[PDB]
């Protein structure tokens, strides 16, 4: 599988904090856990040329990293080093509870980001609970609970495409290809549009903006370990955010 392209001391040394005692989150988020749970997603990684798989890994490590972030800007290592710190979304403002016929919001259940890809609303915990044969809607806490199926909401999140947004899986190994609407908004192939499915509601369409240059910096870093380009179009700034 993909630890043929991710050793556990490259993915140490990419996620050289996580188990800093000044992160929450130490000790939970394991190399163990990321390939066990990366074998029921077979394809992740192991898609395209070894340069897009690589490509694949920086990504989904990049944009989980920012997620999970403890980074500050004079922070040791640099602020791209501090991935995977926390676990829990930090100060949520409210429930993430939205309307839904099939994944109505479970009574006293909260749904703030929790995992590396900080799995957040109803919505998702709904479907990625179905797709893992967990009940994540009605106990979302899972997803900060067992490490293995942490790693998995994160794996779920980036291989599952929710229309109109196509999964990241498949715009980063290059399967995807733009629509009309896409190129009108200028949500071109590349890290930028996966900022934009993760989060682009909040994130994208509005100018520069901090959350994005992070998740740009982890990306950077994670490839020049691994050895490759970035490619282009990686921030969401002029990106109409998908429907
Ligand atoms: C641990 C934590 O609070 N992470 C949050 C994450 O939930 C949020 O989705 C992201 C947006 O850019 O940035 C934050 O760092
Ligand atoms: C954000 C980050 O770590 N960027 C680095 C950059 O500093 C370095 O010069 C390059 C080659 O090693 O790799 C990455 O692009
Ligand atoms: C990883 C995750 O759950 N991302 C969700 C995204 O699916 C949703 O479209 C958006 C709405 O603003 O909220 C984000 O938190």
């Amino acid at each position: 599988g993909i630890e043929k392209i991710i050793s556990r001391s490259m993915f140490d040394q990419m996620l050289k904090h996580r188990n800093n005692p000044a992160c929450p989150a130490k000790g939970f988020y394991t190399y163990d856990a990321f390939i066990a749970a990366a074998k029921s997603f077979p394809s992740f990684g192991t898609t395209g040329s070894t340069d897009v798989r690589k490509r694949e890994i920086a990504a989904f490590l990049g944009q989980t990293s920012h997620e999970t972030t403890g980074g500050w800007p004079s922070a040791p290592d640099g602020p791209y080093a501090w991935g995977y710190c926390f676990l829990k979304e930090r100060n949520p403002s409210s429930n993430y509870c939205a309307p839904s016929p099939r994944y109505p919001c479970a009574p006293g259940k909260s749904y703030y980001g929790r995992g590396p890809i900080q799995l957040s609303w109803n919505y998702n915990y709904g479907p990625c609970g179905e797709a893992l044969r967990v009940n994540l809607l009605g106990n979302p806490d899972l997803v900060a609970t067992d490490r293995v199926i942490s790693f998995k909401t994160a794996l779920w999140f980036w291989m599952t495409p929710q229309a109109p947004k196509p999964s990241c899986h498949d715009v980063i190994t290059g399967r995807w290809q733009p629509s009309a609407a896409d190129t009108a908004a200028g949500r071109l192939p590349g890290y930028g549009v996966i900022t934009n499915i993760i989060n682009g509601g909040l994130e994208c369409g509005k100018g520069p903006n901090p959350q994005v240059a992070d998740r740009i910096g982890f990306f950077r870093r994670y490839c020049g370990i691994l050895g490759v380009g970035t490619g282009n179009n990686l921030d969401c700034y002029n990106q109409r955010p998908f429907g």
